[PDB]
């Protein structure tokens, strides 16, 4: 087959869904290819009001989290209310990606200009003329999209689409295909997830972090009146942890957090946990060719602290959407103009990563630094200039300068 | 009235009394002059240090001293918002016997005097204010004392005590400093301690060395003789006057907010007349022996801030070295300035390394708006450092015994 | 006029540039040095590098003072001490080695080889190539000096290297990009007569109440002192007047009363800007490359400056010779220099950023910086960081021909 949809978007993640909808509202016939966190930041609310999409997003079900609290040995040592960072709307929210992804498509399917092909593993299809034409995708039945007529193409397809963007995600095959380079690749700690019944004593819209004797815990609201917890461990510590047996692991967890005694009286194995790798990649040059460019997690994946991940990629997509809409508005979509995305996001993307690196330094479990890290954190948050850090970690100082046409008027 | 004597010790404090006793066992006829009648005149505190236990063992006096009433304090505990952040047992500092004790000064002063009146070689004239009496030969012969009725150990009007070497142990508030034309190299005063005692609750123990970092104030808790607990509230110089202006009601409210177990005691507190304000003064004299036949030691020379219970035993330690200088000074008839200036040459190392250590500790008592919240966190971090035990040993114990003539040991 | 060709041009005769030419004269390529006309202390990385090139004895013959250890003070009380011999099993120490002595010593062993050439007092403009490459440079000369080889000249010499330094004009000519540009603090330098109380081979840093001080040995029995100030604070200091500034300095460091009993103005001080740069792509064209301070200038803490650029120049000299073993000295091969130094350069800089955070003078952070430094130096893993700051784990793998046989 041969599809000529002017632009192809590899990956149907939250960054891509925003790239297509902001380009389908422009007119460019885009084709999205998909092979198949829950907490948002005040940066997310700023972006949605910027495009006047907040009410549309806020219409769905979501739980607003008003503040972060950090404890040490079951005593509070830090408290920040997000409403106190910027004068505009500012808060964290429990908004699952399926909820946000479908709401973004519900307003995107109404525009036949876009097209998304679900359950389609995609290989590469470059161009011989010193550029990239598109990709080659081995499909699989099941999709609606906007170019099917109930027929589409349930097999091999060639989509020659001029400029090809890579938003596959953290586990991206597009990193290698484009012959890119990872300037920074970070991974030191894991998060061991598990849910439990929220006790009558606790609240629900919670962003709680605990520095306890044996492990450090992260608590978030889980959709359904439950609380999802994440224990922070060193890279490789989980394997050693399973060897010592569930009885010792439970005895240590209940020693730190005695309120989880009821929940772990039923836990008898390690099959209830979920290990997640807190990696953090960075690509040296996001646009190294003509018609080829990397954005999103494929370029600037980050650690989960601060809820920066989901909303940081989206912000880069919006700037790319302004370069792409302005790139066809001046007929300059070459390498020199496509690389302007990274030249505009370098400031915010790097400052966030370094700050994430500094935050990660508190998760150390080496024998002497471990005992003083909570005490250090309490001192750190008590500095005069801590509020600048909170503003830099959670909010944007100025809105993204884009074409006024990107605002959704009603 | 004229009286002669081998050595005159102005002031009968724990350093002055220990100096005389170590000299009556030597033979030198000493005369001690104290302006107060009985030993229990000034409070002067009641808590001793492991250094005190080691120095008494050097003189084979530990059993004689421990014979009296005393309460042994086995460990120090530091809390932050009523949560323990530090704990140290003095028995783990040195392999020998090591502990703090609640031993009142009148008890120790009378116990030392009971072994000194038995030697007719000594003499203490209680209730005798002492003015100055220099020597015409570019030196000091003794002192001139305006006496008063009191006790006697071996006159009732003007008296001149010309006794060659005259020691000044007058104390922190010493008149000897100005008479001898001395010089203060270091003069420190930053904080006050507001003392008050209360009935020990059933919840607490008694032999306690507890320091609390609370929201409003910091509290020190120690055993008070009689089963009570004496508390000291830490204030900055001049803050008390401001507190009294705000009234006992606001102050009691703030104390109870930090220490709710004191509601019982404060249901009876209705004014500030129940507290005792104490000035944490620390001083250091540049040259302790600047003339011939005259000397300062003890608190008159190097008084220190209370933390660690170093004060009594640090002054007594300098008195013990002074007793070694005078005993070997009469054994060679060399009691000149070059020989009397040897005391400071032997005490400078330990006295300066403790005074500077005190300065660091006092820095945790800061009450400025942001540093106040970080001083407990800083304290918790330091006490979790690998080499912290070296500091505890330096603060509470002596590494080696004071090298003195073997004749100073009290029999066996 | 005078379209001189030659084989290679190195713009800038800095410590990095000079060593690059001498490592090429032992190879054979006729090099041309261009100079238009700074840190007297080197680190143990320097001793490791000179042993690799068998040059240690050659420098140690010259005048130099070996500094064996750092001491960090807080209110005149020592809170850290580290001896460099305890870092690597080989020879390891700091030294006071003035740049004129090291720069001339490299030239005394380079002038003996007629293969090299350095044109002193020559401002250099650009001279690209019309065929999508770089031929050389255009230099407006002046009365200067001569090397073993007087008006406008164009030197088209295939590969042209930029070692101009921190104040580099060739950064702009090559259309380069600064990935990182840092500048937060200044150092106010002044020297004084070493008191009888002090030593000489000193690497002393003091956390005091008013200012933070650095003490280093000054060539000639004096001590050179550097006061740390925030960007723009010097201007504010001078308005307050020299009397106040001297009073505050003597408050921090009363031993300087004698030296400052004669100071009556600010003309005796020398302000230095602690800048730090990093170029995203060190070789972005064909035949054009930036190394040294022109590419990765760094802050003075640890004496990393001189020895770090030379390390990059040495790898660059090996890339050119091993690139000529296949005669592939194109952009794909010239990008090999940055691909081999990225790991070590980006680690020294990040450490320097963290070190620099201890120089903060903001109202609350200022009192706790000495306290934070003291804790960090007491960590179990501190010796590891000292190794990464002061020494290189393994010598640079280069052609065996680079060793100077006696
Ligand atoms: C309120 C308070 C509490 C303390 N608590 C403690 C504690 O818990 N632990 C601890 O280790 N230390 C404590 N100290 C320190 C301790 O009191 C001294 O460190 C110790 O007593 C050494 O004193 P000294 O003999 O050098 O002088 P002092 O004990 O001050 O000398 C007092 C004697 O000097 C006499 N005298 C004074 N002036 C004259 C004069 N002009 N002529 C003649 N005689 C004179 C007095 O009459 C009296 O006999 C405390 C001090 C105070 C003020
Ligand atoms: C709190 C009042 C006392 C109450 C109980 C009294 C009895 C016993 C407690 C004694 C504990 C004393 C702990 C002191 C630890 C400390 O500072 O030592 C340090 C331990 O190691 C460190 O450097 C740890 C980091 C610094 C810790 C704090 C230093 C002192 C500062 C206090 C000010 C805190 C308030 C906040 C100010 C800043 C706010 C921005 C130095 O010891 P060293 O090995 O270098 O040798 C000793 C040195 O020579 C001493 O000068
Ligand atoms: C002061 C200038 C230096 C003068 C002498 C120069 C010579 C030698 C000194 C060399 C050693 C300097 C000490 C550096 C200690 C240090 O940072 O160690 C680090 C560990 O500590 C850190 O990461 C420190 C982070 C930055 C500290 C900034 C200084 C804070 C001080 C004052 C401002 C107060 C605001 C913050 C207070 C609360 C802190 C939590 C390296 O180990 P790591 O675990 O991070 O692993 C390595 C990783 O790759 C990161 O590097
Ligand atoms: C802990 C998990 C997250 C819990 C809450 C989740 C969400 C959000 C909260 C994020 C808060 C992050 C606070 C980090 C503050 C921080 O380090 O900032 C830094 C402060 O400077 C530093 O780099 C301080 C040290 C960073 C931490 C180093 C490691 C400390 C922890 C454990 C090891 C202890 C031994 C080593 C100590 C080394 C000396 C510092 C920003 O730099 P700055 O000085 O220019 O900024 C000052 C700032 O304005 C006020 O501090």
């Amino acid at each position: 087959k041969e599809v000529q949809s002017d632009v192809c978007i590899v990956g149907a993640g939250p960054a891509g869904m925003l790239l297509g909808l902001l380009l389908a509202k422009q007119g460019l016939e885009v084709i999205v290819l998909e092979q198949n966190g829950e907490i948002t930041q005040p940066r997310f609310v700023q972006l949605m009001k910027q495009l006047n999409l907040l009410d549309y997003i806020e219409s769905n079900s979501h739980v607003k989290i008003p503040e972060v609290n950090v404890f040490h040995n079951n005593v509070k040592i830090m408290q920040l209310a997000f409403n106190t960072l910027i004068d505009e709307e500012s808060y964290c929210a429990r908004l699952t990606q399926p909820t946000l992804l479908s709401a973004l498509l519900d307003k995107a399917k109404k525009y036949p200009n876009f097209k998304l092909l679900f359950n389609t593993k995609v290989r590469d299809l470059l161009r011989e003329d010193g550029k990239v034409t598109g990709v080659y995708a081995v499909a699989k039945p099941g999709e609606q999209i906007n170019f099917t007529e109930d027929e589409v193409f349930e097999g091999n397809l060639n989509i020659k689409s001029r400029v090809t963007v890579g938003v596959d995600g953290r586990n991206s095959t597009m990193e290698k295909l484009g012959n890119f380079e990872l300037e920074l690749d970070y991974y030191d700690n894991d998060l061991l997830w598990f849910s439990f019944e929220k006790p009558e004593s606790w609240d629900y819209n919670i962003y709680h972090f605990y520095f306890q004797k044996n492990y450090n815990y992260l608590f978030l609201p889980k959709l359904g009146g439950y609380i999802q917890c994440g224990i922070s461990l060193t890279k490789g510590e989980y394997q050693k942890i399973k060897k010592e047996g569930i009885e010792s692991f439970k005895e240590k967890i209940l020693e730190d957090m005695p309120i989880l005694k009821q929940h772990f009286d039923t836990v008898t194995d390690f099959k209830s946990f979920v290990q997640l790798l807190c990696r953090m990649r960075y690509i040296k040059d996001w646009a190294k060719e003509e018609g080829c460019m990397l954005i999103g997690d494929a370029a600037h994946c980050v650690t989960p602290w601060g809820a920066v991940g989901s909303t940081l990629a989206m912000g880069t997509a919006v700037i790319a959407a302004d370069v792409i809409y302005k790139g066809f508005k001046n007929n300059d979509l070459s390498l020199e103009t496509l690389k302007q995305v990274q030249s505009r996001r370098k400031e915010e993307v790097k400052m966030i990563q370094n700050l994430q690196l500094t935050i990660e330094k508190f998760l150390t479990r080496e024998p002497i630094k471990k005992e003083i890290a909570p005490l250090m954190f309490s001192i750190a948050t008590k500095m005069p200039d801590i509020t600048n850090l909170y503003k830099k970690l959670f909010t944007r100082e100025f809105p993204l300068d884009i074409d006024e046409s990107f605002i959704f008027h009603d």
